[PDB]
């Protein structure tokens, strides 16, 4: 209840406005898209062995385990639709998300036992690497709810080998430990080879009484597996062998890894027990009481989140007030802008999330009168584009946030960076990379929300996911669309030369027109939210009224156990903001 | 010469044996495989616009530029066959390798201007991230010979966005700079957007007089609002603009980024001039005279490299003497083993590469009598497998090399870690991960050679490519085979249950038998050297007599400008080696 510098952090300026005219059409269009995403998630998650078949055997599913593991309502799904290599079931066979486990925000990864008992499938490794990366970026525990059969022989060369294959997570788990970031695992079922390493690499190993973990299974080792080719005779030996064996406890069961090696620290008889074990050890981990880093009491935004269904236009040709979005994602709709008026194409300011201080960077939409300065008077700027002042302001803002150890939330809706030789002379290329440099050297956790458009290099520089060390993860919405550039712009850039040549040659232009339209169509299809999630362009498409939940999870996680601290009374950004407001060059 | 501790580092024991009789069959089969690789390389590199046409107008190709950039004979090709997403031309449109530029080993990346003028294609980003990672791991300069026209629009969603897309290298170039690792670029042709950032992100920028770099293309239709569709009227408008505009210089040309902004430090009229500019600045970069870290004068191996064509059996059933390989890759065939006799399945010892000290770890093949110690007496161990002592020896060895700041060269030919509860109780699962932990916390550059077999978790723990921070890169040979396990074993393990169950239900077993044979066949096909290269399982398949060349480049690169130093007289590994051989615990 007592915080540092109330005059600077409490009762900051408020922004945004009340929703007067509800836009029924926009809302239903956004919800239709959200609904389709939910339907896609639903089927990806339920694909494979049925819950009933899993439960009949007294075993829980990944979603059921997570439900009993995390604090009610703290689950923040991540990569649900991630399927970079297009597996038919639309899944990567793991359920991941951010969730609070016994008081701590954790990155949670649960093997999906409905799918080949948690076998490794194409794209899974990449999903796991993003998981450890998120944990490393935010310095929060990585929790595994393991039930992994390992490599899927069927697509072996796609999941077993390579620099970023199934073995990479084991080095990442060692790195996390070495960085002082605990990895906690609760294991179920059989976990040989890859599963075995997923079992042994964590910091603390909790096991279900019927689980096992091992280097390998030994199999049948009948070396003399015929000449090489499998025949009926040989087949009639494997079957026999199977008969001459029936049940057989796999290597590395509790009698081995608990009683003998002591690798398993604790064993539980029930599925719920295992989860209780995870909670117990996650509870022993370090964290700062959130109050320590608060500058104000937690406060809900001053406007309903649902208003966004009307205020965020799905039609990318319609502009809107970015402040309405900010007003609905941050505490009490408060925002104290840094250098307002300078670099009007962007909003850079200080805001709060459950009392925690963070920096905010978002595109401003609409016309920008008599702008930019490096163009002739009378020129008009376009909201969504980046110019010189906006790039300079952001460079300074990120650098100040970095010094003050403040996390940054980036909200993207951009059509790119200004082009042409006026822009080039105004150093936009140098300034764009300077921002990338500023971000890369910041050492502060960051979150990126591609509200609508994510295009060209602006998508990179605006705290894009391309900054793997600083961006914990990114989300999108029903209004999201990501592409290199506008399809038509690309189409004309790719064929303009041919159009002129063919016309001067008296050649038909229709075929070139068809290709241009097909390309434009392809750009549209491959830029939809659905595809963004599937390829991982965003780690999750989030419902308009679920966005603040992610901002909250990110920020609380960012402040859960920071590696570095800047005392509030020693922060410069708050003072620089005040200073720019009052100082007049006279 | 004058070196530290001659008694420890000079005249170390020698290993290997002379080649009595050459194995003609083995040699021809190995060479046949190498020839196919070379032919695949020739095809991928030549693909696209013919050299004659590129040269018709004074322009040089990537390979021609590299030949004039690097010191003759120092080129070490990397990822020549890398094509993870299977582009039809078998290329990712870049020519990469390690090469000496004005006295310094550098990771060199050149835009392949024969392919869509160096456009970004699926898989390129990953190839570029490996490039910056190698430079980061070895702490050597990254050199770009840029000629990047842009993006292959019809696959833009595969190359433009995402966490590891075309924009990621811009953050990686910022990181390299921040880590004190220079990035130098010589630019040719038009470089808008992505190519623009590849031009501006480096430390030093050199440009050809006709080259340009920009945040993005000016776009023929100026600041005209994009169109959702293309009709004939619009087509003519485009044709009208190209004609109206006629011959127009792209934005960001020399008159802009040299004369005005000064982003281009130097401009050269000829293609060769640009390369001279690169050499000029790379020459200004820091490096240690190799003599500083040498402990002996460079000496070639005591045996001919070509013997490897007879001594390295293509037949994975034939054993061989790993000392013959070691004897032909390291200086004067010298090797001073660490704890020889303990953990006989592995060789861990000190060796020299052009006088530079390095650690060597390699699998021993053949039968290991009265081993392992945790099994009944008289049992026999299998060379190529990993047991308790081998794993403990390697953990200690790696940890000692790390303390002494010595690079490590791993030579793999393994069938995995021993399995079964005896092995489990001997802690092989814990020891395997311990080794991964030892490697991850080492902070020393490492090189991995998959001589033949790279399988199971052993592939991971034996300095596997999966250790992204420490492994600079990996190579293979014509004898290489990489897979989760042997096909037959996988097939039986995957269909053992369906065989016994289908037979009982009185069902045809032929369908399942066919699947097994298809699986076995797939395993073989997908584990061949060329596939290892195409997927990146190895960064390059190297000829038997070209292996030492990479060992040399790696070691010299590693000692070129080290971040940490351990004086020779302060190294413990040399002492630990001696003590183990003389101490008799009375």
């Amino acid at each position: 209840g007592f915080y540092s510098m109330p005059r600077y952090f409490q009762n900051m300026p408020q922004v945004g406005k009340p929703l007067k005219k509800a836009d029924a059409a926009n809302e239903e269009q956004l919800k239709k898209i959200e609904e389709e995403i939910h339907q896609l998630i639903k089927e990806a998650q339920e694909a494979g062995k049925a819950d009933a078949d899993v439960n009949k055997r007294g075993e829980l599913t990944a979603l059921q385990r997570i439900e009993k593991l995390v604090e009610p309502g703290s689950w923040r799904p991540l990569n649900t639709l991630f399927n970079p290599q297009g597996n038919k079931n639309g899944s990567v066979a793991i359920v991941k998300g951010l969730g609070r486990v016994n008081g701590k925000w954790c990155v949670v990864v649960a093997s999906d036992n409905k799918k080949l008992a948690g076998a490794w499938v194409p794209g899974q490794a990449e999903c796991l690497l993003r998981a450890s990366d998120t944990a490393k970026t935010l310095h929060v525990p990585l929790v595994y709810v393991l039930n992994c059969s390992g490599v899927k022989f069927d697509e072996q060369e796609k999941v077993y080998p390579n620099r970023r294959g199934g073995g990479t997570p084991f080095f990442r788990n060692a790195e996390l430990n070495q960085l002082g970031i605990p990895v906690i695992v609760g294991i179920y079922g059989t976990n040989p080879a890859g599963g075995g390493y997923h079992s042994i690499s964590p910091t603390v190993i909790i096991a279900h009484e019927k689980a096992n973990m091992a280097v390998g299974g030994a199999g049948i080792m009948g070396g003399m597996n015929p000449k090489g080719h499998v025949d009926l005779e040989y087949a009639n030996e494997i079957a026999d062998m199977v008969d001459r064996t029936g049940k057989t406890e796999p290597p590395g069961a509790v009698d081995i890894h608990y009683t003998e090696t002591g690798f398993m620290r604790e064993v539980y008889a029930s599925e719920e027990g295992v989860l209780e074990g995870i909670k117990k050890y996650v509870g022993m981990l370090p964290k700062y009481d959130p109050e320590f880093f608060r500058v104000d009491d937690p406060k809900a935004p001053a406007f309903p989140a649902d208003d966004l269904y009307s205020m965020v236009p799905l039609n990318d040709k319609r502009a809107y007030d970015i402040y309405n979005v900010i007003a609905r994602l941050f505490d009490n709709s408060e925002l104290h802008e840094y250098k307002k008026g300078y670099g009007p194409e962007m909003v850079t300011g200080l805001a709060k999330v459950n009392g925690l201080l963070v920096g905010v960077v978002a595109n401003v939409q609409g016309l920008l009168m008599n702008y930019p300065e490096y163009k002739a008077a009378g020129s008009v700027g376009i909201g969504g584009k980046l110019y010189r002042q906006g790039l300079v302001k952001m460079n300074e803002f990120v650098t100040l946030c970095a010094r003050d150890r403040l996390p940054i939330v980036w909200i993207q809706d951009t059509t790119g960076i200004d082009v042409g030789n006026d822009a080039e002379k105004a150093e936009l290329l140098g300034l764009g990379q300077s921002l990338i440099y500023s971000i890369q050297t910041s050492h502060i956790p960051q979150f990126e929300i591609t509200l609508r458009k994510g295009t060209a290099a602006a998508h990179y520089v605006l705290g894009g996911p391309q900054g793997n060390d600083t961006n914990a993860f990114s989300i999108g919405t029903a209004a999201t669309e990501i592409a290199v550039m506008n399809g038509e712009t690309a189409a004309t850039a790719m064929y303009s030369r041919r159009l002129a040549k063919d016309r001067k040659a008296g050649k038909d232009l229709q075929p070139t027109i068809d290709k241009m339209n097909n390309l434009i169509q392809a750009f549209y299809t491959k830029s939809r939210p659905k595809v963004c999630a599937e390829l991982g362009l965003v780690d999750e498409i989030v419902d308009m009224n679920k966005i603040r939940g992610y901002v909250e999870a990110f920020t609380e996680a960012a402040y859960q156990n920071p590696e570095s601290i800047c005392p509030f009374h020693q922060m410069i950004l708050p003072r620089a903001i005040r200073e720019f407001e009052t100082f007049v060059k006279k």
